[PDB]
């Protein structure tokens, strides 16, 4: 149960668009692309607007009553109710997006690569969360995005 509290320099995709007087089209959008690990044929189990917050708590939301925390919710037993976020922040002029595991009692992989609590590590378009060390515990895939055109 980390403490996680918004960096000085956070800010959302959709303010730092608007700053640069962007219209809709000309802009870089962000998803969380959710597919279910089991079969990946049917495409995409769900995808997730990224650009009005600056920050997303992904977390354990199984609809087997549970409190519902996470604003991303994956129903992934093995996950945390509060597992990692996804923060944006404006870097010096440079929109960057990070994901932080919140010392979660699984863990988080990034590309399959358990990744350590409570630090930010930068996010890739084509990066791939997995809300366990282990894959064998995974039923899902987070993968996110930016979008052109």
């Amino acid at each position: 149960a980390l403490k996680h509290v918004e960096p000085q320099d956070a800010i959302s995709p959709d303010n730092y668009m608007d700053m640069l007087g962007l219209e809709a089209r000309d802009r870089t959008m962000y998803e969380l692309v959710i597919y279910r690990k089991n079969d990946k044929d049917k495409g995409p189990w769900k995808r997730y607007d990224l650009n009005g917050r600056s920050c997303y708590l992904v977390g354990r939301e199984l609809g087997h009553t549970e409190i519902v925390v996470a604003d991303i919710g994956i129903p992934e037993e093995t996950s945390s109710k509060q597992h990692c976020v996804i923060q944006f922040r404006n870097v010096r002029g440079i929109l960057k997006c990070y994901v932080m595991d919140l010392d979660s009692s699984n863990g988080t992989c990034l590309n399959n690569v358990v990744i350590p609590g409570a630090r930010y590590i930068e996010l890739r378009s084509g990066d791939v969360l997995t809300l366990s060390e282990f894959e064998e515990d995974n039923d899902y895939e987070l993968i996110f995005m930016n979008v052109h055109h």
